[PDB]
């Protein structure tokens, strides 16, 4: 039957012989042990060792298997994707399908995962009761064996299929035999921009219950006009056969305490002409000045379901956590607790470099407490429902979600192909509906979606109205066909930008701002996706959150997204390195744009990560004098950990500091005065940094975190002092070849038929290894190369506009070099042009100015033909000849900051390793700019002036060739470039250009000017 | 203290170059102890008789963001037509320009004057590549009026009708120059984006005889 039918291939056919769906169970027989969330005797795990064969094709596998372990199979651990074994390749695939779009259909050669397991069922679980199995993650169909004996089959690679194992069960030794389909009509739905894995990847389970028995349960908590009265009201259903001694008791704890408890027989009120429902109760507990859940302050009670004799035999316990909160949308606001929430959201995919798709507690946590350490209080579950621990712990640590169906059919063309079909309704209403049955209980859950990527079809619409029906405490949204279809209570786009109009025919995406204000609209607008933190991303951040700070109906988003997807590969001699799409001989596949997070894969922070903290503050500041104005955003607690430490510097010298306690209420306000400030005699600009401080540790941070930051330019004194009158005067000695200077043991060499600084030397010592040249390139970062489909080329993307001007190819061509001796220096004045098949691209005009002191000012101006496109840099670089340990500066930092995206980056002295100026983002590129840089120190040499700056092992060159960072070597000496000028990174989006107007160079003429010198 | 600033001389050397005389300025313009502005400046006076002058400027991060950072003077020439290659034909400022147009521009010199009741700074043609008057010629990246009334003058006087042409020509060549804002006229309406808060500015220029 099972070959026969090819379930698998039937979107009719999405389970066979599969319990309901329910929140979840653990069937406690002991109340205390329900209540105290232990552990309970009747849920085991089947997690462990399993036995494991690969197969091409179902019609591979042997009949034998059925009854008896394959002898050519393998022992290996499960929950686990067989990809991360070495079974088959993982494939990354974007929007195209990785199977033949043919539906229902699937390739006859599909990757087979035969599991079974032998395992101990005691007598005791046999006598009575019903045993069941459950499955929390099969990707992505499967069916099911036990001791021979066909029991079931189930779809849907992201929620639980469970089991009654109960008539194919022996005392002792049983067989599980569990056959995984890699593609299945399921298959269709499932077009995710993540790796395309498969096998039995979550959890399994044995779950023993009564006979008589608690088969759901629905918490719902309503409250009046202040939120000092609520009412829990809990409905409960059983199984079994009804009977008058039945109750259920449904008591609720705050800690140790029992605030309320109610008891009641079974029976229903009436709801029709038949009557009502006899196998279910709903009890009503009151609670008084109850104790509200939000992310700030995750208050949570417990629910314990007692279902109970009258007289007093507890039958099983279920229970839950329990919190407080009312999530509305009024008057065109997302209301939690009737405070309007800003969502400092992030997407976040299950997804770990060494096993795959399973996800471990460790790495939840991890994830949890790196998201709030950064401001973040939501998370949306891109794009499926996660491990059930997720929401235990989003509940628990405090972290808004959108739970959301695990529905994408981004390959079809249209979107909406299977949407808009009634024969896929029934598959897709399961994705919904078993979602809701299971997560409804969850606090932290307060938003449904209904998947993503899969246009607007009937589909959407009336599983829209099913969840309203069956869930009104939750808003519904979706941004499939336009983000403001009738199948969503939010305006959630995906990558609209802030002022930009992107006025795509049907799916137009219009500035958020104008977005609001459209004819007839009410709806909030909170993006689903924004913020693509592609490689060296993050750029024009800061006006996203400028836009939602100002407009009340702009109520925040989900930056795309938390964690690269790269995955561990290992080279001849057992190193690991970080491997994307095409690395496992995966094809077609989309290359590195798996890779899109604001962390690498092991969770080491990307620099973009400290601008979305910053950005993401809970606190605002204004200075009107010596007076600090801070505003608290948070809507519910007071600044009861926090601490606010002040500094004033002249040019990074420290001349006060202190602190003062934060008192600050909920969006309230405090003014500090700072006490009389120091006039300081010497020349330079004073700066002020202010950061809160948490004094106390906390369930997700450490004791001394900073929160939230902010600079300020105090008092700036213009130096007019002349520099000492140098005794001394540079020497000129000319040849036919070189311009050579001499002061002392210095010495300086301009080539005259290149017209660069070829060489410099101090004493015998050469310093240069590559002549100072201007440069106007940058190795292109994956927002420049603006793809999302490997086959997809973008005549509009900036780097392809750079290679067919010539940016990349442009020689220098020498227009002047001249020397001057004057009254105390040495003047070098150069010209030259860079040109491409006759054009002219860039003109560089260029003074070098040596004087008595060791001293050399270069003065460049530069010229950039308007027709050209705009450059991504105006600098100069070198490579020297030094390998220093260490890198100094005075400009912003400590981390990497380009001109769109440096708010978190602080005016100060900074001192890193060399190292620390690299960025080792997976796919190179241009990486570790700091910028507004006055003074740089690195060995001997020091430059001064007003410069953006990178300096490391790499040269551009080098970065623009090599597809992987493993590959890169250390070059002979450093590699330093620095800039004028430089252009922003955007990446609004990373698939076409999305550097904003302000931060491209445009000017067509630019002038900056360095000064080199020995210390 | 802006209006009443005086400039401080820091250096002045000469130097002969192998075609050319370059003369290096520096200035510190405060008042009560406080350094406002600082002006760098080149003149590079070469064999063709083109005089090339590089402005560099500071201007102090707490002082308010200057109306214009430029150079002026009184011309003893006055001549009947201006002619210039930047936007015109009419009046235009950095945040009043779009209806301007980039071409060559002659008009009679009372026409690059703004007649306002209220005498005020006017007739500022900004993105001026070539500016030519009587035998002069400048040449750069400049916003420019001229006028036969200072500034001074101009700030002193109360109605229009009360304007006295004063000897020769007044020309005022900015670098950069403050938008005039407008969103109202009785509280600050320039737009950050048009206000000269850059810090430090860069202009050159070069004078010669047509
Ligand atoms: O539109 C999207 O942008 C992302 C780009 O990485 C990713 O593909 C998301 O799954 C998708 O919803
Ligand atoms: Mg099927
Ligand atoms: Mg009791
Ligand atoms: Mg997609
Ligand atoms: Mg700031
Ligand atoms: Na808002
Ligand atoms: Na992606
Ligand atoms: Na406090
Ligand atoms: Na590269
Ligand atoms: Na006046």
């Amino acid at each position: 039957v099972v070959l026969q039918r090819r379930d698998w291939e039937n979107p009719g056919v999405t389970q066979l012989n599969r319990l309901a769906a329910h929140p979840p169970f653990a069937s406690w027989r002991n109340s205390e042990e329900a209540r105290t969330d232990r552990p309970s005797q009747q849920l085991r795990s089947l997690n462990g060792e399993w036995r494991f064969a690969w197969f091409p094709a179902p019609e591979a596998v042997p009949e034998s298997w059925l009854e008896c372990d394959l002898p050519e199979a393998d022992t290996v651990v499960v929950p686990s994707n067989w990809q991360m074994h070495g079974y088959d390749a993982p494939i990354y695939t974007n929007v195209t399908y990785p199977i033949t779009v043919n539906p229902p259909f699937v390739p006859t050669e599909n990757p087979t995962g035969c599991y079974s397991l032998t395992f101990n069922v005691d007598e005791s679980w046999l006598q009575e009761g019903q045993t069941r199995i459950i499955f929390d993650g099969v990707n992505s169909a499967f069916h099911l064996w036990c001791n021979g004996r066909w029991v079931g089959y189930g779809q849907d690679s992201r929620l639980p299929s469970e089991f009654d194992l109960s008539a194919f069960l022996r005392a002792g030794e049983n067989r599980l035999a569990v056959m995984v389909l890699r593609w299945s009509d399921g298959s269709y739905l499932e077009d995710q921009d993540m790796w395309r894995m498969s096998g039995i990847f979550r959890d399994v389970s044995l779950l023993h219950k009564p006979t008589t028995q608690i088969s759901d349960f629905h918490v719902a908590t309503r409250f009046n006009d202040d939120f000092s009265r609520a009412v829990l009201e809990a409905e409960v259903q059983m199984c079994g056969e009804l009977r008058d001694y039945l109750r259920v008791t449904v008591s609720l704890w705050q800690g140790e305490t029992q605030v309320a408890s109610g008891t009641a027989p079974f029976g229903g009120e009436i709801i029709d002409e038949r009557g009502g429902y006899a196998d279910r109760v709903t009890l009503r507990l009151n609670v008084e000045n109850p104790k509200l859940w939000s992310a700030e302050i995750p208050n949570l009670y417990r629910a314990v379901v007692e279902l109970h004799t009258a007289d007093g035999t507890l039958i099983e316990a279920e229970a839950c956590d329990v919190g407080f909160r009312e999530v509305r949308i009024e008057n065109g606001l997302l209301l939690l607790n009737g405070k309007p929430l800003l969502i400092r959201g992030v997407n976040r995919h299950e997804h770990h470099p060494l096993h795959g798709q399973v996800m471990d507690e460790q790495t939840m946590v991890q994830d949890i407490l790196l998201m709030k350490q950064n401001n973040f209080n939501a998370v949306r579950c891109s794009h499926y429902p996660n491990h059930p621990l997720w929401y235990t712990l989003c509940d628990r640590y405090g972290l808004y979600v959108v739970d959301e169906a695990n529905i994408e059919t981004h390959g079809m063309v249209p979107m909406n192909r299977l949407t808009d079909d009634p024969r896929w309704l029934p598959a897709m209403s399961e994705r919904v509906t078993r979602m809701v049955q299971r997560d409804r209980n969850h606090p932290s859950v307060i938003i449904w979606s209904l998947g993503n990527e899969s246009g607007h079809g009937a589909n959407h619409d009336a599983l829209y109205r099913w969840i309203k029906s069956v869930d009104p405490s939750r808003p519904v949204q979706y941004e499939g066909g336009g983000a403001d279809t009738t199948a969503t209570d939010i305006i959630c786009p995906m990558y609209a930008r802030v002022d930009e109009d992107q006025p795509f025919p049907a799916v137009p995406k219009w500035s958020i701002k104008k977005w609001l204000s459209l004819p007839g609209e009410t709806r909030p607008l909170i993006l689903c996706e924004y913020a693509h933190a592609m490689g060296n991303s993050l750029g024009g951040f800061a006006k996203y959150w400028q836009a939602f700070r100002q407009y009340p109906r702009l109520q925040g988003g989900f930056v795309w997204d938390w964690v690269d997807q790269s995955l561990i590969k290992y080279d001849e001699n057992g190193n690991p390195w970080s491997a994307y799409g095409g690395d496992f001989g995966d094809t077609p596949n989309d290359r590195q744009f798996c890779m899109n997070g604001l962390v690498f894969a092991d969770r080491t922070p990307h620099p973009a990560l400290t601008e979305a903290k910053h950005q993401q503050q809970f606190f605002q500041f204004r200075l009107s004098g010596q007076t600090i104005e801070v505003t608290s955003e948070y809507l519910f607690r007071h600044s009861d950990n926090e601490l606010l430490h002040w500094m004033v510097a002249l040019d990074g010298k420290p001349l006060a500091s202190g602190e003062v306690p934060l008192d600050v209420a909920p969006q309230g306000k405090q003014l500090i005065e700072l006490p009389e400030l120091p006039q300081p005699e010497s020349a330079g600009q004073l700066w002020l940094t202010v950061r809160v401080v948490q004094p106390n540790a906390t369930a997700w941070s450490e004791a001394g975190h900073i929160s939230a930051w902010q600079q300020w330019r105090l008092a700036e004194n213009l130096s007019v002092t002349l520099p000492a009158a140098s005794h001394a005067i540079p020497h000129l000695t000319t040849s036919e070849m070189d311009f050579c200077i001499e002061l002392g043991n210095k010495r300086w060499q301009f080539n005259r038929q290149s017209g660069f600084l070829s060489q410099m030397w101090i004493g015998d010592k050469k310093q240069l290894l590559t002549p100072l040249r201007d440069q106007f390139t940058r190795a292109p970062l994956d927002n420049d190369i603006g793809v999302a489909e490997a086959t997809r080329i973008d005549p509009n993307a900036w780097v392809e506009r750079w290679k067919a001007a010539g940016h990349y190819q442009a020689e220098a061509a020498l227009l002047q070099c001249t020397a001057d001796t004057l009254a105390d220096a040495v003047l070098i004045t150069t010209a030259h042009a860079w040109q491409h098949q006759g054009k002219t691209l860039f003109i560089s005009r260029k003074t070098y100015r040596i004087d008595g002191s060791g001293q050399m000012a270069i003065t460049v101006d530069v010229e950039v033909a308007s027709d050209t496109p705009h450059p991504a840099r105006i600098g100069l670089n070198c490579q020297l000849a030094q390998v220093a340990e260490r890198v100094n500066w005075l400009g912003l930092g400590p981390q990497e900051n380009y001109p769109d995206r440096l708010t978190a980056a602080c005016f100060d002295r900074w001192d890193l390793p060399l190292s620390d100026m690299y960025t080792p983002y997976v796919f190179p590129s241009e990486n570790g700019l700091r910028c507004g840089t006055r003074e740089l120190n690195y060995g001997p040499h020091q430059w001064r002036g007003d410069f953006q700056f990178n300096i490391s092992r790499y040269s551009q060159q080098q970065l623009m060739e090599t597809s992987h960072r493993h590959l890169l070597h250390a070059e002979e000496g450093t590699w330093l470039n620095i800039d004028g000028f430089h252009m922003g990174i955007g990446g609004d989006d990373s698939w076409s250009p999305s550097v904003s107007a302000e931060f491209q160079l445009s000017a067509g003429r630019y002038h900056y000017q360095l000064v080199w010198c020995q210390k």
